[PDB]
């Protein structure tokens, strides 16, 4: 029924055999056959399929309202598997501020295999229409993006991809299936870095992919079985377990996000704030029309590098570390940590200023997170 | 010093911090930074590096006398990472009877990216010399191969690859680092399905890669970090643990292999036997010159499909299942299980007859394994 | 600061060595000593102490505002360790409806060792005063109790125990440290079946004990080290992980508890409802004075056994299984499942009627849980 | 059939449901019931029974030729459960040099519950006959003992216990079921610290108990369920896995033991050597009659404390740490590490001299272990 119930009872996460109310961990590579080719429960070799991995795959398929799920050893392994649907000579359109790892994979790995990449400002979907070439075969969008939280119209992108014969892909990491369901809006494939919110506890690196398309699912299963970037059973189990509390965690994060943004907008040491909940944010209405909540990632400007470092040192409850979607709130400075290879003039032009801070809001007490960040900003 | 000591004390598999005599399992995705960019022990994000994965990587680098190790989510993920060293238009030479998963990856995935594949009978290394094109960039060999255990001269292949500017790769799964060390013979990259002997307990799917080449190691690390087929920490731990007993397991397996082959050669219901220890086997002397023991995989012919099925049903201690390198002995029929897509006339021509049985010798009592297989053959 | 922040940042649950933001899993039994008796970080043998177990022990000590924590292989192992503080000839007072496993341990095991047990209705603390003998050395109370949720005044029991030289113990399982902190009210020892709410995911069996008393802590450490009922490192890790979401889970459970009780009180097929939040419940004011929330366990009467079974069959979201404190709501019938050895006339006299149903409210959507239980009751 | 086969195929260590060739890890606390009291596969609550724990219990029952197995959270938890078969006023006879943890549990814990303990030199079984009181109910022996490896006649002790109505218990840790099977010699209960050889990899703390007596098994199951010192599922799995290689490990250890003892007996810096394989060792013939191999624990005298410390520092392959039965060889000095609370004059009288060194032989290369210990002794 409602989302919080679906999180507990959706998918197959119990043991039909013993009745165990949690998915058994099949730390196993192979399976007895009673006769040659007769598999007791459909399993024959864990790379091809493993029951614990099948459990988490059923969960992500259910949560995204798809038919088929796939679990990979990381988010970028899921992305690479999806890109491998294409052939040399094919063209893929991506949002222009796509995740750094995605941009690296496409421009430094897959370009050597003849895949051509164009980065497009998809906040206006007619940019996609202009960028389509005869060889374009895939449209890949994140929304909202990192670290400036740009929003792209999912439904319109799905329609464009249908009309032009493209495979449409949404990286739904920042929103999670709790708030945004791209397959319901016509997208062919949805994927996640489960390393972030889905696992939720900073203790699994994993990717998840869901689709309703039987033929794309067959192709993805073949790619998974042949290139072998599969998630192991212990990590699959920890994913199932972490997803149980996804709804509670996201709701707490959202309460804190709302109060923190109020504080940041009022504070004199903060300039611009980036988050899709802000009414003046580009495509705010598009976001509200395709999602019923918010990501916990916020970016905001302080004056300079020194202020950013001082802010980090002055907080008690914000942890300096890579990644996002933890139960701990995390803080980072993109210009120094993720975007430092880009020359400073280009960073400035793109809005990645020296004082741009990114926080990933965790599940600490809302008042504590607001007060801590405020007093730290007061030290500037 | 000696191999069995190196297996226990080689690599870094203790905790410098607490002194724990086993590698801690770092079920974690990210790491506190004390200042922006200052990593306490070199860790910042588990996809890039994880201490438990670094432990197993140090083990495989030590065991293969290399400098750099890499742990992947499966053997075929390690193979795919190594193939991704190449660009569209490049050509790779493989032994003609390479592992089915390798052939599938190259001919159904990487060929779509412009990688060209030629299958060559490398049991005569001058076949490699003939097959080299101007665009050839990699030579990839298994020895001994599956399921007919063909042997390829590693040292000569390394010399050919050096002379012609090729990256040389040996899939050393069947022999393990306990018996065969391709990097010592001049090969650039050695890799393993750790799913088999290294893990040894049929409970991990994993790949391992080792090299002494700093530049190839940098390229492999970039590919791993960008396409993300990494081994998780629990599986890395179980690998380290299983490798501890590699020497004992391989030695027991070898004692049983010798006695089983004597029995098979004497038995009237068995025709041809395939194993590199047999003096009339092609390149037996090459094998003995590049290895100081034997794989536990043996293939032998009984009369037909019905005899093969009857043999399997009549054994007590041979388990019908996919994979090899378990503590249990495993039995299979390639024509029905791994090679069934090849038309029967082609199978027959290649020696994959309907009665070809493959066994992977485990660590059961030698007398029991000999007697069990013999009495089962007596029922034919 | 506030409880939800303390749950994330309280205790020591990161790695000082690598900075890993989660507690490493020390799957290890022993530790290198650099010189005889010089321990690198205080560890020498995992039965005595293990770093992952020390992490969860620090968490429970912090959450209960104690100084010392202890992790056991189950709730009843924690209880047995605490009972072993006593000697033959000593007397222990327990609430008269104590948990079945506790009653079994004391009356069928520890009584054979000369420990004498008296069951007392502690809802009136003067019953404790009457029951005190010269040999009484321990007062052990649960509040609220199972399955009728009787409430005992913790502060008054602590004062009585101080005055008469008794060790006071509270089994705080049903309330958790999120809502009730017995050590703050003067109790010597607090303990939990961490199998329930603390782990929270029905995937760990564990006990936890906390105290502020240095001498009792030394005695408990000696008992743990000598009788060895220690929690293992994987289970310790899963406990730390599950406790992260304790606050969110308990708050969702409490919202659902309030709405479900409204529904049950209004429903014509339900007679008596047992829960400390009900204003006419005995010692409701005592509960509100010593706790700032509620347990998720509720008991209520339907007409008879047949109605109870029908109710269970008619629900969609209530799972028939033993235990409580899961993310799934659980349903049971004490007269058939936990109390069936008591003769029916005694059960009836005690209020354990054939139609008494117990539910443990999970974290499903509140509206779904209310509507599901209501429609199922409507089928009666 | 033969022991090495039984180690692989004995007990139930596969999944009947999927065919997985390894025991699934049931990280779970409770189990769905299809109707009240109808358990799908006999499971209802993991403290009472867990399928992974049942797997390791079946293994130890099979390996010891018993009917019932029990897995505890440590060796001393298994011992405490067995002692709890007794009542206040009962008397237990133990060998006089029993393991320190056992002596501590009995003389500092169970004596407070009215259990009376007598330490007896059981190397002459008539000492047992003299020590029997009207209240004696249990005879508990280790053989060989620590650290002087005293041997006790198991068959004669079993006969004495039968004749006088005692429960007989053998702590079979040092010999393992691979070499010594006390239940076959008439003993009622056999137990192990599985922390040592059975797990074999220094990564599990665990106890195991086996019996053929249905009534004692029922009593032990009740004690386990009521006091809750159960082994968790991950540790149970690692035990099953480690036991697979028990035979190979013990055989390698025995080859090394034989060569090391030759070296120690010849070396001028070594005085007395303690090991049951030495022909002049007390009850050498008794040991050879009740076992068909040897423990890997050896003790030997060097001159003094300074020589012992120097020896430890001079070795390359002997690791200074507590415990025994690892894949690494371990070295210790009992007078400083396990027996330091005993006054020095008593230690000297008992043979625990300042220069007594204990080694636990691991599975390193035999020549390496001999040569390393010899060169280190040469530095004296
Ligand atoms: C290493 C990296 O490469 C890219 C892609 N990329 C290439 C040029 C370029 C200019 C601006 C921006 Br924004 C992204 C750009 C993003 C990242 C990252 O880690 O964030
Ligand atoms: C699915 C598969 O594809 C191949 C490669 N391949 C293609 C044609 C062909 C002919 C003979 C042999 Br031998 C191998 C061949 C091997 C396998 C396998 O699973 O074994
Ligand atoms: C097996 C069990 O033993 C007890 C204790 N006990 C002994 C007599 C008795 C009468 C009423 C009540 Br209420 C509890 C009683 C509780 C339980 C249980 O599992 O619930
Ligand atoms: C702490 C400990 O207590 C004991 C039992 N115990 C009591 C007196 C005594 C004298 C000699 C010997 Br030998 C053992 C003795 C053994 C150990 C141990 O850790 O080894
Ligand atoms: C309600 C419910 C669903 C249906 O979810 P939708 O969001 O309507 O697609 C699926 N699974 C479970 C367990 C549910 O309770
Ligand atoms: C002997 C030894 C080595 C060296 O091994 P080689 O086979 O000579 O390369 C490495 N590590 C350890 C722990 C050793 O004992
Ligand atoms: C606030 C806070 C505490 C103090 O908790 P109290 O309930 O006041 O005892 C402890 N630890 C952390 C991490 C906190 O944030
Ligand atoms: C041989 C065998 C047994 C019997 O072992 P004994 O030592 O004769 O009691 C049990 N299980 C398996 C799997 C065996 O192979
Ligand atoms: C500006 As539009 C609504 O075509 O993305
Ligand atoms: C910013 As990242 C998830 O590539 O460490
Ligand atoms: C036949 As040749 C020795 O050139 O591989
Ligand atoms: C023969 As296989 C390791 O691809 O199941
Ligand atoms: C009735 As009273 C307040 O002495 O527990
Ligand atoms: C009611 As119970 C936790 O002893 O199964
Ligand atoms: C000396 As005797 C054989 O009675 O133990
Ligand atoms: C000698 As010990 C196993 O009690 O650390
Ligand atoms: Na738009
Ligand atoms: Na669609
Ligand atoms: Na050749
Ligand atoms: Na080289
Ligand atoms: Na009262
Ligand atoms: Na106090
Ligand atoms: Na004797
Ligand atoms: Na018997």
């Amino acid at each position: 029924s409602n989302k919080k119930t679906k999180l507990i009872h959706g998918g197959h996460t119990t043991d039909d055999y013993t009745g165990a109310v949690t998915t058994p961990i099949y730390q196993t590579s192979t399976y007895l056959q009673d006769d040659i080719g007769d598999l007791r429960q459909g399993y024959e070799y864990s790379r091809t399929a493993n029951p614990t991995r099948s459990s988490v795959e059923s969960v992500i398929a259910t949560l995204e309202n798809g038919k088929h799920g796939f679990a990979f050893s990381s988010g970028v392994a899921a992305i690479s598997a999806v890109v491998m649907l294409l052939d040399k000579g094919d063209h893929i359109i991506l949002n222009s501020d796509v995740y750094g790892g995605t941009a690296r994979a496409l421009t430094k790995v897959f370009t050597r295999f003849g895949i051509e990449v164009d980065f497009v400002d998809t906040t206006h979907t007619d940019s996609i229409v202009q960028a389509i070439r005869p060889t374009t075969k895939m449209l890949f969008i994140e929304t909202p993006s990192n670290p400036l939280l740009r929003v792209t119209d999912i439904k319109k992108s799905a329609e464009i991809a249908k009309e032009h014969g493209l495979i449409s892909v949404v990286d739904n990491t920042f929103m999670t299936p709790y708030y945004q369901n791209p397959l319901d809006l016509g997208i062919d494939i949805v994927l996640h870095s489960a390393t972030k919110y889905l696992g939720g506890h900073s203790d699994v690196v994993a990717g998840l992919v869901a689709t309703s398309d039987d033929k794309l699912a067959e192709r993805l299963a073949f790619i998974s079985n042949s290139t072998g970037g599969i998630l192991g059973p212990q990590d699959s189990y920890l994913l199932v377990r972490g997803i149980k509390t996804l709804g509670l965690r996201m709701e707490q994060i959202n309460r804190s996000v709302i109060e923190i943004i109020k504080m940041l907008q009022a504070h004199p040491a903060v300039q611009q704030v980036f988050h899709p909940s802000i009414e003046s944010h580009l495509n705010h209405d598009v976001h509200m029309a395709q999602a019923d909540g918010h990501t916990g990632v916020i970016a905001f400007e302080v004056k300079n590098t020194e202020s950013a470092k001082q802010l980090i040192k002055a907080t008690s409850y914000y942890t300096l570390a890579e990644s996002l979607g933890a139960v701990e709130s995390l803080i980072s400075v993109p210009a120094l940590m993720t975007h430092a290879s880009i020359p400073a003039d280009i960073r400035a032009k793109e809005g990645i200023t020296d004082g741009l801070v990114r926080i990933s809001v965790g599940i600490e007490d809302t008042e504590d997170l607001v007060d801590d960040l405020k007093q730290a900003l007061d030290t500037l």
